[PDB]
């Protein structure tokens, strides 16, 4: 069975675009592959996290995991921050890594734009600790979002100049990206993805949202001004209504069937409400009785990190070992 | 209780004299009144390429010449940074607390991008905030390191600040100890460049482990000027060979800069060079007679590494555990 591994920030509330992006395809494979997922508390900090909402929201990530389906007895679910070896990987791949290859990523010039009173070091070198968190694991596959292939591709060509080195110490991952919801837009400004993080809550879907929020939000993105108004598939021209078709098109698995709906833009946005909040009933029952078991959480953290380290620890010898590194006594 | 002091130097060749005299000679002479903590950093040595074999070598021979030098296990917590997985841990969280900027502007990224220009790497452009994981995990009040590193330490002054400004009074905010003399010893025949480990050409360095004729040899080569007569005197700008043999024999003898001078007037270059040798090997003898024995004593270079290790790691988690709390991160289950 190939190795799967994948990862999320605690930096926020998990939204739809989450969830068709990553987390449904996370829950899809944990059968075909040996699932391994992380919430990974590390890369949030590259974004400045209020210290208790960060906490909060590691155990609300790791809930929303499980309420999503991925099930602890199948998959290693872990928070990254309790394997030292990410962080110990991290330095060392940094080393093998350009200059040329971080300062080229669209991720840091564009989060460098959206907060540039904080261009920190780690914004810079989050591709390397996820080439780390990936290349622990003998990874084979990586199920992502379409704004990660980049990120992706650098830890293809890391573990490949690595191996070039010194040997078969790593897998070559590949990603694993959806053709349908694997870049899910801004309600408000639908050029610009979806991301949980926005300080503008009403470009996003939380997967916590209740009805009411998302009849309000659904209702007021932002559409196009034809006259007379169909519901047709142009993203150049019609971002907004394309983005609302692919919401319900990858939430109901049609596409051209909800484009023979020849209505207006309100149907389709009391539609997407309603569908929308249907799935989420039923991920946040889960979520409200997951979330408030304290102990079924910390057993799953300490069970995940333990399945996790035996894993990353074989890797990481492997790969000080293949350095030069004096071993640590034992 | 005593002040704790902190430092490191990569594996990274045989240590030189500049070693010594910039930071080893005040390492072992600080360990009675601090609380000293000294590391192999072969993390940060591998921000240039190292061939493996030669790494795991060199990671040992550093140890020994640590040991010859006097640097006291007794006294002294030593140890091999890879071996204490704190420091990689808190390396990562200080990035995300450092200015892109700050380590663009680093002289030693800018020299060394010159030098390697085949690999700049990120661990090169990050190399200053690992140092600085490495010494806010030990409480450091006191870094004893040759002028080069200045400016780095003045980032982990920075970060350290930074950090306890936003979280509390997390860390101790370092303080470097650097030596009035021989804090940036110059390589022999291009006096304008410092002495480095890593230098290609071995006849701009001695070496702690050289021969009397060895060092005779190299400093009888080194560049001096064309002043006819020739004049002794410190003149970086217009005199830099013979000013680095002036601050090397003021940093063997103690004797100053004005009494040297005074010393030289009337005599040559060639004075000036055989006095220099003659107190360079005077300063080597009683860690060569050692370092063989040191160096080929396995068992003893596995124990002191794991003593330390073990004693590294009880400090480090410790501050590791208050960096992750006041982040927010939540603590790994019992
Ligand atoms: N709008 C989106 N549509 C589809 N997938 C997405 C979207 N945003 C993120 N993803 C995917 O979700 C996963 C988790 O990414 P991440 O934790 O960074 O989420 P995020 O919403 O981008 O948050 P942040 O804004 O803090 O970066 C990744 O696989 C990413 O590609
Ligand atoms: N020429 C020098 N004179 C005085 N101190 C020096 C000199 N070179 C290095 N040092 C000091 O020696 C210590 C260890 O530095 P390090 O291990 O990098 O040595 P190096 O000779 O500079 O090697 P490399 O060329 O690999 O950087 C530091 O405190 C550094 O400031
Ligand atoms: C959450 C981030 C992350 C850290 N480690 C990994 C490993 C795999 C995939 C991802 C990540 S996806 C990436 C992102 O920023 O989207
Ligand atoms: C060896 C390097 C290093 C790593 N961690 C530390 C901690 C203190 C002093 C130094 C270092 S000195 C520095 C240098 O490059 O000179
Ligand atoms: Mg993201
Ligand atoms: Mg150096």
């Amino acid at each position: 069975k190939p190795i799967v591994f994948s990862g999320a920030q605690p930096s926020g509330e998990l939204t739809i675009g989450n969830y068709m992006g990553a987390l449904r395809q996370w829950v899809n494979m944990q059968d075909d592959y040996h699932c391994i997922y992380c919430i990974v508390d590390q890369h949030a900090i590259t974004v400045r996290q209020d210290a208790q909402k960060l906490r909060k929201a590691t155990l609300d990530t790791l809930a929303l995991y499980l309420a999503c389906g991925i099930d602890p007895e199948k998959s290693t679910i872990f928070v990254q921050s309790h394997v030292p070896e990410h962080a110990q990987l991290g330095w060392a791949l940094n080393c093998y890594t350009y200059f040329g290859e971080l300062s080229r990523m669209t991720q840091f010039k564009d989060k460098s734009a959206r907060y540039a009173e904080n261009i920190n070091a780690g914004l810079f070198d989050y591709p390397v600790l996820m080439a780390a968190d990936i290349l622990l694991y003998q990874t084979n596959l990586v199920p992502v979002g379409e704004d990660q292939k980049q990120h992706l591709e650098l830890s293809r060509d890391i573990a490949q100049r690595f191996n070039a080195l010194y040997g078969e110490i790593f897998k070559v991952p590949e990603p694993f990206i959806p053709k349908s919801g694997a870049r899910v837009m801004s309600l408000l400004e639908p050029t610009k993805k979806m991301s949980k993080s926005d300080d503008n809550r009403n470009n996003v879907i939380g997967l916590l949202e209740d009805p009411k929020s998302v009849v309000k939000k659904i209702k007021r993105a932002v559409t196009d001004s034809d006259e007379p108004p169909v519901v047709r598939y142009d993203v150049q021209n019609k971002a907004g209504v394309s983005n609302l078709l692919d919401i319900l098109s990858a939430v109901t698995g049609q596409s051209i069937p909800e484009l023979e709906k020849q209505k207006m833009y309100g149907h389709l946005k009391g539609e997407v409400a309603d569908a929308v909040s249907g799935m989420l009933t039923e991920l946040q029952e889960r979520y409200h009785r997951f979330r408030n078991d304290e102990a079924f959480l910390q057993q799953v953290m300490k069970d995940g990190a333990e399945k996790a380290s035996a894993h990353a620890s074989r890797t990481l010898k492997a790969v000080y070992e293949a350095i030069g590194f004096v071993a640590k006594p034992h």
